[PDB]
C-alpha cells in the first residue's frame, strides 16, 4: 500500500521498504507536516542566527543571504546525545573558518524524536523534503545539485541517501557518519546510503561493532566510494566501551531510556569537525584490512596519494576510482584527534646480543615527538626492525633522530630510516656510536 503527500511523492509500505527481516513493521512514513523538516540556514555573513527557508515558498530563498556563487553543504542530525543540540551549528562555524558556504542545519527532531522504527521510516519523508529543496533550487535557480554536499550522521546518513537517490545519483557528494545499522544494514540499496546515491560517497566507521550483542548504533557494511575505519572503526580511543549484553532495546537506547554510552557513535561527527580545520591529520591509507594495515603494510601513501577522511576527502585522485575502497587510519583519544603516521626503520649496532626494547624519538624544524617502541625481544647487532608509528605531532622536516634500549651492556643504531606517509619521503640518520639503557643515542642526516 503506499500513502501520497502531495509534492514529495507516495511512500510504499510493501518490499523492500518495509515487512523485512529488518524491518517487519509494515507502518508508514509520518506526514512532512508530522515531521516538520526545518531547513535552517547559516552564511558566512549569518553564522549566529537562521534564516529559515522553504522548498515551496521561493522568497525565503530569493531574501535569505543564500549565495548562489558559493557550494552548500546540508548537516543532517540522526542520534542527539544530551548536550549536543548544537553540534550541526558548531560544524557550519567551522566551515565558516575556512570556507565562503551555504550552510544548511536540518532540523528533523519532531520526525526523529519518537520510536526508532518510525524515526527510521520517517528518514524517507525528511529526504524527499531535501531532494525537493535541491530541486527547486536547481529548476528554478539554475544552481546544479553538483554545488551540493550532503552529510548525514547516524540516522541522518540514510536521510542524506535517499535524498541522493531522489536525485538520480546527481547531487555533488554525500558523507555519511557512522551511518545507524539497525533497520537498514543488510537491505537493498534503494532503502538505504549506498554509493549510487551521490556523483561522490565517503563513509567514516566510528561504532561499527554489531548492535546487538555489542551495541555498536553504526554500520559495518561499507556504503560509499570511500570508506574509512578509523581505529578499526568499532571502539575509539577516548571512548568508553558499551556493555556486551541482551539485545539491545535498540528503541530504549534510541530513545533514552536504556543505558548507552553514546561516544564511539558521535566520534564520527567529532572527527568531521576536526578534519574541516586540520586534514593532514587525518591522513589515510587504503588498505585490504585493518590487521594488514596495523602489521606495518599499505605505507606510505599510494601513489594516487592518501584520502584525508573527513572534509577534505573530495581531493582525493582515486576517490570514485571503485566503490567500497577500504581506508584505515589511527586517531588521537581526544583534542584535535589528529596523527601522522611515519614508518621507522632501525639497523641495531653492537657488540652484544641483548634482551630489551628499542624506542625512537623524532626531531625536526616543527619540534620534535615522544619516544615510540620499534621493537622489543632479543637485540642483535646488524639485525633491522620497522614499526610504523602514529605521532601526535608533524615534526615536519626531519632533521635528526634518537635511539634509546632498555629491559654495563651498550647497544646503539647505525642506521636508521624515517619515512613520511604523504609522499614516501625518506629520510636517512646514522651514527657509530652506541650507549648504556636508557641513555639517548643521536643520529643524524646520512
Ligand atoms: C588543534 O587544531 C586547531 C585548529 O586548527 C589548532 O589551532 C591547534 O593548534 C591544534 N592543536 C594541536 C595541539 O595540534
Amino acid at each position: 500500500k503506499e500513502v501520497c503527500y502531495g509534492h514529495l511523492g507516495c511512500f510504499s509500505n510493501d518490499k523492500p521498504w518495509a515487512g523485512m527481516l529488518q524491518r517487519p513493521l509494515k507502518i508508514f512514513p509520518w506526514s512532512p507536516e508530522d515531521i516538520d523538516t526545518r531547513f535552517l540556514l547559516y552564511t558566512n555573513e549569518n553564522p549566529n542566527n537562521y534564516q529559515k527557508i522553504s522548498a515551496t515558498e521561493p522568497d525565503t530563498i530569493k531574501f535569505s543571504n543564500f549565495q548562489l556563487d558559493r557550494k552548500t553543504r546540508f548537516i543532517v542530525h540522526g542520534f542527539i546525545d544530551k548536550g549536543e543540540d548544537g553540534w550541526l551549528l558548531d560544524m557550519c562555524k567551522k566551515m565558516f573558518q575556512v570556507e565562503k558556504v551555504n550552510c544548511i542545519c536540518v532540523d528533523w527532531r519532531r520526525g526523529s524524536r519518537t520510536e526508532y522504527t518510525q524515526a527510521s521510516y520517517n528518514t524517507r519523508v525528511v529526504g524527499a523534503e531535501i531532494a525537493f529543496l535541491v530541486q527547486v533550487l536547481s529548476t528554478e535557480m539554475g544552481y546544479s545539485p553538483e554545488n551540493v554536499h550532503l552529510i548525514g550522521h547516524s540516522l541522518g546518513a540514510h536521510v542524506v541517501g535517499e535524498a541522493g537517490r531522489r536525485l538520480e545519483g546527481h547531487v555533488g557528494r554525500i558523507t555519511g557518519l557512522d551511518p545507524a545499522e539497525p533497520c537498514f544494514q543488510g537491505l537493498p540499496e534503494e532503502v538505504r546510503l549506498d554509493p549510487s546515491d551521490a556523483m561522490f560517497v565517503d563513509v567514516i566507521h566510528t561504532d561499527s561493532a554489531p548492535i546487538i550483542p555489542y551495541l555498536g548504533f553504526g554500520m559495518s557494511q561499507k556504503v560509499g566510494h570511500l570508506d574509512f575505519f578509523p581505529n578499526g572503526g568499532k571502539e575509539m580511543p577516548g571512548c568508553q566501551k558499551n556493555i556486551l549484553s541482551t539485545i539491545v532495546d535498540i528503541n530504549g537506547i534510541w530513545e533514552g531510556t536504556q543505558n548507552f554510552v553514546a561516544c564511539n557513535h558521535l566520534r564520527s561527527y567529532k572527527y568531521y569537525a576536526s578534519s574541516i580545520l586540520n586534514p593532514d591529520g587525518f591522513l589515510g591509507y587504503p588498505c585490504s584490512s585493518y590487521e594488514k594495515f596495523q602489521q606495518n603494510d599499505c605505507f606510505p601513501c599510494p601513489e594516487e596519494g592518501c584520502p584525508k577522511m573527513g572534509h577534505y576527502a573530495d581531493q582525493f585522485e582515486g576517490k570514485t576510482a571503485t566503490v567500497e575502497q577500504t581506508v584505515y587510519l589511527n586517531t588521537g583519544d581526544s583534542g584535535n584527534f589528529t596523527r601522522w603516521r611515519y614508518k621507522v626503520s632501525v639497523t641495531l649496532s653492537g657488540a652484544k646480543k641483548l634482551s630489551g626494547y628499542i624506542l625512537v624519538a623524532l626531531y625536526g624544524n616543527n619540534g620534535n615527538s615522544k619516544q615510540y617502541e620499534i621493537f622489543k625481544g632479543s637485540l642483535k647487532p646488524e639485525a633491522r626492525h620497522v614499526r610504523d608509528i602514529d605521532v601526535d605531532i608533524n615534526v615536519g622536516e626531519i632533521q635528526k633522530v634518537k635511539f634509546l634500549w632498555n629491559n654495563r651492556p651498550t647497544l646503539g643504531a647505525s642506521q636508521i630510516t624515517v619515512q613520511s606517509g604523504v609522499d614516501g619521503k625518506e629520510y636517512n640518520f646514522c651514527s657509530s656510536d652506541t650507549v648504556r639503557e636508557d641513555v639517548l643515542q643521536s643520529l643524524y642526516p646520512c
